[PDB]
């Protein structure tokens, strides 16, 4: 009922590499909210400056117990690089066969090139502590979106 977005079982228990070498689940992350945020690459202009306003943001995050994981294709390598650079404080999670991304529909098609092109859309979910997606942003305008995902995961945890 109030889940906006139906995921496979086999989603919460995939393994997902994170920078800093350790894996984690969807489902490790149950009894806390979550935010995941999908992102199209590692150190461009859109990408650091979202990463950079929810970093900027986890004091109040963890104001309501909830931890945030970052995705996209990247490699862990790539991913540590940009964590060290930046002075991220939350994981990235290196979804390189785009199984997660794939699991929460984030894939999409444009036909441009007078082909059909494939690309993470920019996209941010809600996983309530019971593991239901609670609430999408698809196609993110960066500017205010972290702060517009926190002021919505403390409604939903309020
Ligand atoms: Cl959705
Ligand atoms: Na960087
Ligand atoms: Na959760």
């Amino acid at each position: 009922t109030d889940a906006v977005l139906e995921l496979p079982a086999a989603t919460f228990d995939l393994p997902l590499s994170l920078s800093g070498g350790t894996q984690t689940t969807l489902r490790a992350h149950a009894g806390h909210w979550l935010v995941i945020y999908f992102y199209p690459k590692d150190s461009t202009p859109g990408c650091t400056t979202e990463g950079l306003d929810f970093n900027a943001l986890l004091p109040e995050f963890d104001k309501a117990g909830a931890k945030i994981l970052g995705v996209s294709r990247d490699s862990v390598k790539s991913h540590d690089n940009f964590c060290a650079k930046q002075g991220f404080a939350f994981p990235l999670v290196s979804d390189g066969d785009e199984a997660l991304c794939r699991a929460f529909d984030v894939i999409k098609e444009k036909n441009m090139y007078g082909k059909q092109v494939l690309g993470i859309e920019r996209s941010t979910f809600l996983l309530s502590p019971e593991g239901q997606v609670v609430q999408a942003w698809r196609k993110v305008k960066v500017a205010g979106h972290a702060d517009a995902v926190l002021a919505a995961l403390k409604a939903h945890a309020k």
